[PDB]
């Protein structure tokens, strides 16, 4: 069972400093309302909604899903209905989940392992730790403009952020040693290292909606949540249940006109780490990213639809997998292991302790619903929680990638290629093998990022075992892993590019195309408003929205029905506004192209987009994509300086050298 204090308790109060930003954060009440979809257009504007009720129905009709029995996608590229867009962007289901303080029961009830099951698996996890954290070169600690330091300051000043990071890099050592000693309160008071994650509820603009041919009414995918008693008990007491996506309450509450077949948004839980403590972790995490995106680029570094295509064209079989609820399942033990293995490689203990702690931290629940929240979970005097992989941690992507790359490789040895086991006998041989495997130099292969992956087999011994494995997934009565709950993607795709199989149904004669449905998501169901109130556009969640139109053709244009869908929009837009969408988006293009030349140094006063990668555009349109789809390397140096700002390398270098071996 888990400790839980109210905002009034000192342990709560101590999480927010004596200033307005912070205090408001502690009290923050349920907040809810429409978004400025584009400049001067509301997500709920009745004209826009009509455009949506029409465009959704039309495309769903005249282009249903081309996905075969083996979750392979062919023909038109369409892998589902277009009813996702049918939400009142800006209004949550009530209530949102309370975050579960311990996933141990969740995991055992789901028949998953409490540690590496074989001595071989134990070697492979620990091998990954060594390859990944081995030969790191110090880089600048890059920071994102207009992002909250969270506990305890909640600042946004890039000024104040650097001063905080630089500080935390000097006093990181003193703070770690403090915790190795069990003086957790002490470290947090002297250097803001400790405390808690702050729970914000980001939204998921587009979730399953379907049409029941029988009734004629619409159905939103129920989304199960926990109440407080469920969250603190690990699942023991309290209840689980579907949240109320019903959007009717808006007509009475705000007298907003709600058309038939429109529902509230899904709210995903999301966390903010005490920056004091993320800084030392990112100082290592970033150099790490750099090693595996270079040396091990086959399996880890992915850019365009053709970057991926080259790799999978040489496969004889391509199985696209798909993990369930990856984050809240991530095993507490993988952390204790990764930490033990680092300690051995010769990482400073104090740093390893800071790392360990960033994973067992308490969480402040903001406001899940009206009349709720304002509660701290777990005692910060002695961090014990087992929350899964905490979304705001300094290294979340690495923890996800390391856990899953080894899970998939294991699932491959287990089911298709027993003959290789003999290559894994001790630590060095383990490493020598993994190194070859990750470079793609073996008859089995993976491309992955955390929970998206495609697994491949080339002509060889393993090859037939692959088809059996695949078959076990199509049937799907057994889970092919001990570690997580795996299965096959229905209409497979990798990092938002769909895999287009032809008549052959072979990875040699297939191609990667843009997901057309993701265009409709980025354009009519954005995650945030335009923030026309924020002067500095580099701080906005969407700095230059109009630019996405330049890089649009370049991105989705390979999609089979690109042509059609643009016309579908244009017409449905016309019907609903008495305007040309194309025009609209074109004007918006010229505007932001100019506005940009103010933010870009070298460009400017009217020079155009000539020198910019399609990526560059998509990223400037949704910098959120830089945080899951691409990375610093994929974005033109000068564009990078618009969105991020770093800490002097003379300082990361000096710090990194007291951490590593």
């Amino acid at each position: 069972r888990a400790p839980a204090f109210p905002l009034s308790d000192i342990k709560a109060q101590m999480l927010f400093a004596n200033n307005i930003k912070a205090q408001q954060a502690s009290k923050r009440s349920f907040k809810e309302g429409a978004i400025e979809t584009y400049e001067g257009l509301l997500s709920v504007d009745p004209r826009f909604l009509s455009f949506k009720n029409e465009l959704s129905r039309y495309l769903t009709d005249h282009f249903p899903a081309n996905v075969d029995e083996y979750g392979r996608v062919y023909g038109n590229g369409v892998r589902t209905n277009f009813f996702g867009m049918r939400h009142m962007n800006g209004f949550p289901m009530i209530p949102a989940t309370w975050p579960l303080a311990s996933n141990l029961k969740k995991r055992a009830d789901a028949d998953l392992a409490d540690g590496p099951v074989s001595e071989r698996d134990n070697l492979l996890f620990r091998a990954a730790v060594r390859l990944m954290f081995s030969d790191l070169e110090p880089v600048p600690l890059k920071i994102r403009k207009g992002s909250s330091t969270c506990i305890p300051y909640f600042s946004n000043d890039m000024g104040t952020k650097i001063e905080i990071a630089e500080r935390a890099l000097e006093k990181a050592e003193e703070a770690g040693n403090l915790m190795l000693q069990g003086k957790f309160d002490d470290a947090y008071q002297l250097h803001q290292m400790g405390g808690a994650y702050y729970v914000v509820y980001r939204a998921q603009s587009t979730d399953a909606i379907t049409l029941d041919p029988k009734t004629g009414k619409f159905v939103s995918k129920d989304r199960m949540v926990a109440d407080f008693e469920y969250a603190v008990t690990g699942g023991e007491q309290g209840s689980l249940f579907a949240a109320s996506k019903d959007a009717s309450r808006l007509k009475e509450q705000y007298g907003i006109d709600v058309p038939d077949g429109f529902f509230c948004e899904r709210r995903r839980t999301a966390m903010g780490g005490p920056f004091a403590l993320n800084a030392p972790i990112m100082a290592v995490a970033q150099p790490v990213r750099n090693k595996i995106y270079s040396k091990y680029a086959y399996t880890f570094h992915h850019t365009t639809r053709l970057n991926k295509e080259e790799k999978v064209k040489e496969w004889s079989l391509c199985v696209a997998t798909d993990v369930s609820d990856h984050d809240t399942f991530w095993p507490g033990w993988l952390r204790d292991l990764i930490c033990d293995e680092l300690l051995n490689m010769g990482y400073a203990p104090w740093w390893v302790k800071l790392f360990e702690t960033s994973l067992k931290l308490p969480v402040y629940v903001g406001a899940p619903a009206p009349e709720q929240g304002h509660t701290l979970l777990g005692d910060p005097s002695n961090p014990d929680l087992e929350v899964g992989l905490s979304s705001g941690q300094g290294a979340t992507d690495l923890m996800g990638t390391l856990l899953m790359s080894i899970t998939y490789l294991v699932m491959q040895l287990d089911h298709t290629a027993p003959h290789l086991n003999s290559r894994i006998k001790d630590m060095p041989s383990a490493c020598r093998f993994l190194d070859s495997y990750w470079q793609g130099h073996e008859e089995i292969r993976q491309i992955s990022k955390s929970d998206d992956a495609m697994l491949g087999w080339t002509k060889g011994r393993a090859l037939v075992g692959g088809h059996r494995l695949f078959e076990m997934l199509k049937e799907g009565k057994v889970n092919p892993s001990p570690y997580m709950k795996i299965s096959y993607q229905h209409g497979g795709a990798f990092l938002g590019d769909i895999l287009l199989y032809d008549s052959r149904r072979e990875p040699g004669s297939a191609i990667f195309v843009g997901n057309i449905n993701s265009m409709l998501n980025n354009q009519f169901s954005p995650e945030y408003g335009v923030q026309s109130g924020v002067r500095d556009r580099s701080k906005r969640k969407r700095p230059f929205p109009g630019l996405a139109w330049a890089s649009m053709k370049d991105t989705y244009g390979a999609c089979p029905i690109y042509s059609d869908v643009l016309e579908a929009i244009e017409r449905c837009w016309w019907n609903a506004f008495g305007e040309s969408y194309r025009a609209y988006r074109e004007d918006m293009l010229k505007r932001d192209t100019l506005e940009l030349s103010r933010y870009v140094a070298s460009m400017a006063r009217q020079a155009g987009l000539a020198e910019l990668t399609p990526i560059d555009l998509e990223v400037l349109a949704d910098p959120n994509k830089l945080q899951y789809k691409w990375t610093e390397a994929d974005v033109s140096a000068n564009i990078h300086e618009v969105l991020m700002h770093g800490v002097s390398v003379e300082k990361t270098e000096r710090f990194l050298r007291s951490v590593m071996p």
